[PDB]
């Protein structure tokens, strides 16, 4: 099915991980640049984490162009479509071409110059045939609703996502309103990626929610936070933290967190649920198995997980087993291991 | 060239991480048996993940049996057939020492095992995982009667095995049963992992032998643990994502332990490909060579130098990330936790 | 020099301490009730208190007055009299309002005080700890019906009272009821407490309106407290401990508050006589003299240069601890904890 | 009764707190040489501090003689003697007549010529008749032994505390061995103070007892650990820690701390039971009413308190209230409040 229809369908689509940081981990990637040259440089690193993805119940392959744009390869975009589809193709997910803000945009060229950028690489998905467009991590509205004029010309479903948190865009925009002219404009799925967790994230969310329901209008709710808790990141999000992005790890949310959060997301009305960096092939898993009852299955990676918890039934060790209750692993206040350090930092 | 001439010429051989703990994140294995029958069922996955690590700069391409005992040992040789690499069969701690018996139901498993990497000749052999002197001592003494160099490390601390046996008293009971390597593995972060190695080298050295030293420590930080290591921490092992190292973390472990003599330089539970290149740019000096992954890096941090935001440019230096107390962004959690 | 002319003159008035709490310690409150019967049954006790403060540099001995409403007046104007001191008569918001009831109630409840320091004859008066703006509007309103020049402190933060009403807004509305010194005290930590006097000092200025600013924060550390203030976590009142500010903490607050213009700088809860002391050291420079309490003390740590050991020397100095970020010595306990 | 005998009546018996810490707070005394000449130049603040102890249950009132021998005069010891009985004929207490580690024996200056100085502060106390000497804060065994021999020529009842841990004093003589070496010494009471939080105090205590009962001897236990955790700190004490003697204040324990400590103390077998540097009045009060039930009776400062933690109930907002139950108090994990700070440090 497509992506309206699923989500039509009462369905809850599970977007993918986090690839930049996912790839960078594992050697294909450069942190700073974070540019999808591995896509022809090196396919099965790609393939390989699309699969993992797609394994841990992922329903959304999205094609690895995050800073594929160009003044940033024409063939990167290709070769990542392909990539993509040729996994989709195994299991029940779409691809998804994806967009993200602009230097062009940044650099003040106006507003004829970046809308050709994002032509320029709509293109490529058009010819490819991918499923829908993601228009994601923008932190400016404005820029935001020129990418989705733009790819919604392709007549497919055009999905926004804002790297913003509860105190709006850049230049001020709150989200109930960068929201509205979302929907304004073409997209029928609007939501936030990247910037901050789980629980700040859905807040941001919860505010477009209203936003739109004082605009008496609706569109389907999306999310993709950082896999990383970020009690102390400013409205400038995790960027701006001293650790990134290379001292995040302390950071990095258990399974049982993400569980949390994929309940609280649904229960939000969010139908779309996925994660930004941070976001590794268990991390998707647990969105899938905490709503397994709400979906109706399981997906393929939890044959080797399944058993919430109770998989430690299997260990040589007591103590391990005495794990083995879902409510232990949700109760527990993890130790953080590092004593000499603090538990907080001081955005720069 | 083999393990022993790489280590007798004075080189420094970097490990590959820990594959069970890092598949089961990929989804490929399952948490409480551990079990490698991904090797016959995703073998590209299995592949992937060996791959990453000889790109990171692995020298051994350790076989995935750790725990049973197939195609792994094939995929393990065809990945360091890529790059400068050596396969090695592996066998742990058997379930049967477990339940206790005796010495010939255990050095049975071992030698259906060893038969194995007999049958697809492996460059070395690594009696891993092993908490108990003894158990560790048996197997040491099935492999070296296959005639490829051994190495053992134990999965114990500074107070020793769970028999009360020292550390040192540990290392000399392992050279003296045809260890040509010994050291240690799992249960411990970098820092207490290299202090037992202090003390197996100096139990070593009190008793006029010698042998290569290894270290394979967990990638996460244990200060809490007791002398059972991380598998009696509460997060074991499904919490335990705040205590995994940084790449920092890893590089002063990497000097640390070549400073200490330490030459077969590795890293077990929680260790991922950026772990094992850290250990490699850390010694890149010493070694004259960066490994392929390098390229999509920069010395600490350098790789940073042209992001738009200043204070993230300000991050691209060395004198930045060895300096910087990194925070655990959960102010509502405790720092550390009792063991059981 | 009465308050006003102090404060006219430019000079900067040193505020005491927390009295409940500190004597709740040493055994002479209940902590609950936080009643200061102790004024009659040990005054020895509140006169100690009175002359620690006085000796640490404080200019204002707070009737032991909180709550209820005997000898406290007496105790207070002894002690002033053995230093540069003036004795203020205090009231804080009422249980009254608390189960509501009318106007006509509660300033009869502030009446009978106002009479009382009306008989003692005090230097001034203090509207304090009001979580309404509109009941400390009320108390300000008997208050200048006395003469002597009253001093209001709120009871809230950056958010406003607990009726939605803005600090600057608030402070607004104390002025223009006739107080001449406004700003405010517990609830608080020093930091969230000058962020809360800024915005008052913004609304009056919005407003062509002048006054003295004042603080007297909580002396623990609340960057986890909601707009309730610190009685809404978990630890109030017997797990505050580990929050209490440092005199370094305290010497940070003097400077910021003075940088902020506030010249009426104090305590609260949580304040004992080191903490109004590093107030007067802090500022020594600005006032040209340091408290009686400062013959038993050093500089930055300067007492500890003759210490036998070199690193204990180490700390005799500024350098060191206004850079030390201390521990908490608790490991196994969270940094913050979430109100209720 | 006198102390053997309140001791062998089966009592308990509560030390005072930690006067140069309490009082350097107030502003008479100065951290560094940490001298009591506060006796005389301001006796009613010696005097009060004396009475908090007294009203929180100490049945010691030790002279505030730390630091207070020659060659670092002989004035203060009278006055703060007088002091102390003063106050405790106030109620159920002993004076205590204590020496500390001198500098003498530090500059190595032979054996004969500390015992002098031992003597010069121990003629005070005779004159003066004191219940009974302590030999506290003493890092070496050996001049722990000189100053009990020297003390018990009074004839009167010495107890000796050790200020190490669990490895042993400076010299490393583990706390069994000099544990033995001060009985077979004089002192009918042994035990420790300062230098480590409460819970490595006991464990050296448990090694000083286990080090006796293979002795075949016997004599009462003591303990005065320091109101703060050391978690950290290494076998040479709170001297070390980065913090000391400045930014010790998160370490304070609460008064369930301490009750906890006085429960173990006491199972422990220790029955004199007290506490050193960070212990306030209330702190002394947690021990009595924590063992109330084991002594008989209540201390007057819980008028105060008196209601375990059920103090709450008088409390005009709701949440506090709730906090009335006694095993809400001893379950709360507190929080720091410094989420930018570390929880432990390392030692210099
Ligand atoms: N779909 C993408 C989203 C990446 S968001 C990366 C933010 C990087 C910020 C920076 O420029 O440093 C992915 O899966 O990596
Ligand atoms: N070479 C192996 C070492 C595995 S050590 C795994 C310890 C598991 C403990 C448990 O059974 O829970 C690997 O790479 O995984
Ligand atoms: N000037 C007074 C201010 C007291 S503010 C006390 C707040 C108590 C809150 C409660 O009722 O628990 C003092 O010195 O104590
Ligand atoms: N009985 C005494 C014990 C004091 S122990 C003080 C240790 C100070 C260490 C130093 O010299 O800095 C007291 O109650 O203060
Ligand atoms: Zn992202
Ligand atoms: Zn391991
Ligand atoms: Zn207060
Ligand atoms: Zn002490």
């Amino acid at each position: 099915k497509g992506i309206l229809e699923r989500l039509n369908a009462g369905e809850i689509v599970i977007g993918d991980g986090g690839f930049v940081f996912a790839l960078e981990k594992r050697g294909y990637v450069k942190a700073g640049p974070w540019t999808p040259e591995a896509a022809v440089e090196h396919p099965e690193a790609v393939r390989q984490l699309h699969r993992e993805f797609l394994r841990a119940g992922s329903n959304v392959m999205q094609t690895f162009t995050f800073y594929a744009s160009e003044d940033k390869g024409q063939e990167v975009n290709e070769a990542a479509a392909d990539i993509a589809r040729q996994v989709a193709d195994e299991g029940d997910a779409l691809v998804a071409g994806g967009v993200s803000q602009t230097p062009s945009y940044l650099s003040a060229k106006s507003e004829t110059e970046v809308k050709k950028v994002f032509l320029q690489q709509l293109e490529v998905f058009m010819k490819k045939n991918v499923d829908f467009l993601i228009a994601e991590y923008f932190e400016h509205v404005e820029e935001a609703v020129w990418a989705v004029e733009t790819l919604i010309a392709s007549g497919k479903p055009v999905a926004a996502t804002m790297a913003i948190g509860p105190e709006g865009d850049l230049h001020g925009v709150p989200p109930g309103e960068a929201a509205v002219r979302l929907v304004k404009a073409g997209a029928s799925i609007i939501g936030v990626n990247c910037h901050f967790d789980p629980t700040i994230s859905l807040k941001t969310v919860k505010l477009m929610k209203e936003g739109l329901e004082a605009a008496q209008l609706k569109a389907h709710l999306m999310s993709q936070p950082l896999a990383y808790h970020t009690p102390d990141a400013n409205k400038q999000g995790f960027i701006d933290l001293p650790e990134f992005p290379f001292g995040l790890e302390p950071r990095v949310a258990t399974r049982w967190d993400i569980q949390k959060y994929a309940r609280e997301a649904y229960n939000l009305g969010v139908r779309y649920i996925g994660g930004c960096c941070g976001f590794e092939p268990y991390h998707i898993r647990a969105i899938a198995e905490e709503l397994a009852p709400e979906r109706g299955f399981l997906p393929p990676a939890s044959e080797k997980h399944g058993s919430w918890g109770s998989g430690l039934d299997m260990h040589t060790k007591p103590w391990v087993r005495a794990r083995a209750r879902k409510e232990y692993w949700e109760n527990l206040r993890i130790a953080s291991g590092r004593p000499y350090n603090p538990s907080m930092s001081k955005p720069d």
